């Protein structure tokens, strides 16, 4: 059949350079393997290559070797068109449902294979989309079920780089859709950023932002250094799981998880990623930063490279906002469950294999009520999605949530 | 010689009933042992016995057996006269330095023994005094040295019930002053509250506030159930250490610590606490609450006993204030040390045996700068004293602290 791909960077801003660098690197890799541009849909905000802070204008790199990955990348869905609605329409292969962009969709045949790679921010049961948009896991599984029931493909592999990414599939990803999935982390772990300024590796000194994400560069660097007609999906999973665990030091590493149809792990990777004829032969611990910590570290290094007062006030406003969100969520737990009980209810993690939330529509409603009183969650705010899921699961009503949010903000 | 005592409750408000109950119980115990009222100085705000919330007006109890401990307690230093300045003057035995109160002081002779018991709130290197007053550990050790150099006593025993109370003596309490000290906790642990509503024990149901504190009721109930001509200071320390550890479950118990002159542990307790001729014969796990958590639990139970809107708003204002203090301190760490470094610097605990802070005058100055921009610390705020001590120890200047506090608030 035909190999298709959908590559998505869910973030924007120079601070999040790495998410678009990861996506651009994946695009170059797929082209080198023989996938056609018409079958690869790229979602990237596209604010990085020409950003005023970029020391290499018109260039994007994804590791300290400094090879450009931006040239030739198509502008399928960029800027305001990087939405959950467009992503869903693209996967479904329905041009009439897309708003803006190039109109390129995955109008695939039953014999085709599809590869999906997402890189950015996330939280329990959710993924980020640029400018404070939230993509809920069950809406993504719903699209996969719809695409499967319309005979849209033979098999699909999905790689997801985001905090608590295992929570997007645990207890909800069906095994009967011919879809195999791997995530950068389990349901309760953050994901890690690599190639940061001041670290070994050792990135080009002119860079003030991190170049890549740990799980993302593990799979890509593995793919481009092996013959994909010989390497299996399983071999890639194992090598990525080992590299992302960072010598099993989970204080600076994460648990790569797998979901869906594990029979697909026996397949050769070239059926999804293509084969690079140059790689026809062939078969240290990394300093990493927490995804949620990269923004503050970027601003701090910006501050130190002139230590100026505008930057220090920007850091204070960022921390004050995070403290407001953290404090409001904590306070809601107190008002609903009582002191001493609020924290165990909001922070308890369900056993692996169980869905984050029993009612996904209730989860969206709790977020809506919260934001209507306490303000937008923003990408950082996605870390509190398990608290909202736990409020839903506890049987607390939406009227009580309204009252608690009103008292809290 | 003569036995003297100084009993101090460092808090006020009905929520803190237990601190004055502990002190009143200690007073009754000392009288039963033959200590004279003229030699016992009592510091209690005195807002509990006749509080509008008290279900037994004019009565105070310190355990579920319900025996009154208020009747006969002298009003030496009450209300506005419960200050660090008056406490210091009383210990020094200088009537001319006291402001207000009865004028009773420890004008002791070189052959005399003194027993000091403090109960309330605390933080690293500090003790509370009523209405947001802070008593610094080195000022207390300074008074002990002055009293020792003036030949004020033969020996002294001090019992201190407060969070992180071990930090008041670690690395600073001299062993050459004929003073032996025990604390409810080590330098990095909170202290525990007992006889709380809804717990077993099983307090009288009409009570909405906790009756006693764990270390305090351990020593008092031990003293009143033994012959003190036979029991040693060491035997009391061991029994209190065992009871306060709560079956070595330090998630609901603490490490009772000892400082000063350990030769005093060989002495019979009656040399300090007297002997009750009624106790001439003779030789389960407790549900406990964190000292800092008692206030919110009290308000919540007040709320549930009418679940009303005024109480819920009061809970929100309390939590918002604690979140403001926690957030401001965290933000100052970020501004001074950078993200990722702020928290390890502010929260690192020195090895046991080392003083909390190298310069105590700098500690007072950091608190002064902080409160001038971020507002009063309040008793809860004492938990952040290690952060202030760590700023001093790091060599950060007062001008830089001023700048960080200004940006943060
Ligand atoms: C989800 C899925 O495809 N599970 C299959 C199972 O039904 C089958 O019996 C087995 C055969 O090896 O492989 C696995
Ligand atoms: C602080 C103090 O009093 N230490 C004494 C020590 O000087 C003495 O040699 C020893 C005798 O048993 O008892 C202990």
């Amino acid at each position: 059949g035909t190999r298709w791909a959908v590559l998505v960077a869910g973030s924007n801003g120079y601070e999040n350079y790495r998410h678009q660098a990861d996506v651009c690197h994946a695009y170059q890799l797929l082209i080198k393997g023989g996938l056609k541009e018409e079958n690869i849909v790229v979602f990237m905000y596209d604010d990085i290559a020409w950003h005023e802070l970029n020391p290499r204008p018109g260039v994007i790199i994804n590791n300290p070797r400094g090879e450009d990955v931006y040239a030739g990348v198509p502008k399928d869905y960029t800027g305001e068109d990087v939405t959950a609605e467009n992503l869903f329409a693209v996967i479904l292969g329905d041009r009439s449902k897309v708003k803006g962009g190039s109109g390129k969709v995955i109008n695939s045949k039953p014999e085709d294979r599809i590869f999906i790679f997402y890189s950015n921010h996330g939280g329990p049961g959710v993924l980020g989309m640029p400018n404070e948009q939230i993509l809920y896991a069950m809406d993504f599984i719903d699209v996969l079920k719809k695409k499967h029931a319309s005979g849209g493909y033979r098999e699909m592999v999905i790689y997801v780089e985001a905090c608590e990414s295992g929570s997007l599939f645990e207890g909800i990803m069906p095994k009967d859709l011919n879809v195999f999935v791997t995530t950068a982390s389990n349901a309760q772990e953050n994901s890690w950023v690599t190639y940061c300024p001041g670290t070994e590796p050792s990135p080009p000194p002119e860079y003030t932002t991190c170049l890549g994400d740990l799980y993302s560069v593990a799979w890509m660097e593995d793919s481009e250094s092996h013959n994909l007609r010989r390497e299996t999906v399983n071999q890639q999973y194992r090598s990525v799981k080992e590299r992302t665990s960072n010598f099993k030091d989970y204080a600076m590493g994460s648990h790569v998880m797998q979901y869906g149809d594990t029979n697909i792990t026996a397949e050769k990777l070239y059926l999804f990623q293509g084969f690079d004829p140059a790689t026809v032969n062939l078969p240290a611990k990394m300093e990493v930063v927490h995804q949620r910590d990269a923004e503050l570290l970027f601003m701090w290094q910006m501050y130190q490279r002139s230590n100026k007062t505008h930057i220090l006030k920007q850091i204070a406003e960022t921390v004050k906002h995070r403290n407001h969100l953290d404090g409001s969520v904590e306070l809601i737990g107190v008002l609903l469950y009582g002191p001493g009980k609020g924290s165990p209810v909001l922070q308890s993690v369900r056993d692996p294999g169980l869905p984050l939330v029993d009612n996904w529509a209730c989860l969206k409603s709790m977020v809506r009520v919260f934001e209507s009183h306490c303000g937008s969650l923003t990408q950082y705010g996605m870390k509190h999605m398990r608290a909202f899921a736990n409020i839903c699961n506890s049987g607390v009503s939406e009227s009580s949530m309204e009252e608690a949010c009103m008292v809290a903000c």
